[PDB]
């Protein structure tokens, strides 16, 4: 009814958004002015017994598999709680690195648990945003008034913890990262008000499409992590064409690159810009001469490449584990309707549910869903199928490797008492599972 922001963040058991499992979700809702209006939403996800967490992830988060299992609900119920927060009308769902990471975790949790992986983002006036590329855009285009820390390599850092410390934001508990993300939003809104407004409005794919002039190859500023911190994640780009299959993807040339292989053949300075993924795009003059110089971006090289590309328009023409299979395709309307019945049927009425799916992923999705979330509902043949599944995960190579990694880390981090205790926990859990 009113426009709100839902700030959120996952802690996970590893960095693969499909093949690792979530540990904890944290979120809070604000009004359109970033005033907190909701209660903190913090909860855990019970990991199924076909999985061991990445030791490195647990050393970072401090959340053991024992803790998520004892404090969590099954992933079906975890997914339900997240889906009910995300689908409140007129919600902008945002975080810090959510476009690349947390949103991929969400898509995969929804996929595995019979929710639509995509609808949450856009239905009922919803949107997404991400403060990471907002911070990157400020550094590159409007750095005044913010402290920009360097990492140990002498490159600008966009780690949330570095930006908060550098700008006097308290950081810190479970909610610390979510509150830090709200503080970043307020920082940019205060210190770069017009840029903040511009970036917020341009989260919308139609505002982004208005910038794109393919016939003219109209140059734009693009701020992207792919460009690299050494050039402030920034270049001038030109649109060449739209993707043959992906409706949301435009094919850009990086004008700072070497266009020789693109001109001559039948590094390639070509990238996809996904207009549904909050890319930072603006008119060319948004990168001011002083900032182009600061970032080492060569205007004349970019313009020379642009001139060549415009004179050569032939360039436009030139350019298994079911858990890993989200992007194998969109489901049919019938299959989506069938999966909605799975979702909305009681888990006790699921064994008796006779329903047809055509997409070949759904049989395996359904078996995993029932065995992971509702193991008490499995019959004997299903129990034996699950035992085989666990065996095929816990291969001789995998189990040896896991033990080896723990034994290496406990020696490596011998003097870190908190890490030693976490490694003990990881061994204990692996021994059980
Ligand atoms: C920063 C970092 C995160 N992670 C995992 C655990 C975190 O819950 C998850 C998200 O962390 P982040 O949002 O700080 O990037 O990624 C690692 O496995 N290794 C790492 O070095
Ligand atoms: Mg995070
Ligand atoms: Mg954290
Ligand atoms: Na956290």
């Amino acid at each position: 009814q009113q426009s709100t922001f839902l700030f959120h963040d996952y802690e996970t058991f590893g960095t693969h958004p499909a093949l690792d499992r979530p540990a904890q979700f944290a979120a809070i809702r604000t009004d359109s002015e970033f005033n907190v209006i909701g209660e903190p939403e913090v909860f855990y996800c019970k990991p199924a017994d076909d999985y061991l967490p990445q030791p490195g992830a647990v050393l970072i988060t401090g959340i053991t598999p024992q803790e998520a299992r004892a404090k969590g609900e099954n992933e079906a119920a975890f997914a339900a709680r997240i889906h009910s927060l995300f689908t409140v009308p007129k919600t902008c769902i945002l975080g810090y690195n959510n476009v690349r990471f947390d949103d991929e975790v969400t898509r995969n949790i929804f996929y595995r648990n019979f929710y639509d992986p995509y609808a949450w983002s856009w239905q009922h006036d919803n949107s997404r945003w991400d403060l990471l590329d907002v911070m990157r855009a400020c550094y590159a285009l409007r750095p005044e008034g913010i402290n920009w820390p360097e990492n140990d390599d002498g490159l600008p850092s966009f780690r949330l913890e570095h930006l908060t410390k550098a700008n006097g934001i308290e950081h810190s508990d479970a909610m610390a990262d979510v509150y830090a993300t709200i503080a970043m939003a307020k920082l940019v809104k205060t210190r770069q008000p017009r840029l903040f407004d511009y970036l917020f409005t341009h989260r919308n794919k139609h505002k982004l499409m208005a910038l794109i002039d393919v016939p003219q190859m109209k140059p734009l500023v693009h701020v992207s992590g792919m460009f690299g911190a050494w050039r402030g994640n920034t270049s001038w780009v030109a649109p060449l064409a739209w993707h043959p299959e992906n409706r949301n993807a435009v094919i850009m040339v990086d004008l700072a690159g070497d266009i020789s292989p693109l001109l001559e053949l039948d590094a390639v300075p070509v990238k996809l810009v996904h207009i549904n993924k909050c890319p930072v795009l603006a008119q060319a003059n948004t990168l001011r001469p002083e900032d182009a110089d600061r970032l080492g971006i060569n205007r004349q090289h970019c313009l020379d490449n642009l001139k060549i590309l415009r004179e050569n328009p032939q360039v436009r023409e030139k350019v298994d584990n079911v858990d890993a299979q989200l992007y194998n395709g969109f489901f049919s309307d019938a299959d989506r309707a069938a999966m909605k019945i799975v979702l909305e049927t009681e888990p006790r009425n699921l064994p008796a549910l006779d329903i047809t799916f055509v997409d070949k992923r759904i049989e395996k999705l359904l078996f995993n869903y029932r065995a992971r979330n509702f193991p008490g509902t499995l019959d004997y043949a299903e129990q034996q199928r699950w035992l085989e599944h666990r065996r095929q995960v816990f291969t001789p190579e995998f189990l040896q490797g896991y033990a080896d990694e723990l034994q290496m880390l406990v020696q490596q981090y011998a003097d870190d008492k908190e890490k030693v205790a976490l490694l003990k926990a990881l061994w204990q859990y692996a021994d059980e599972i």
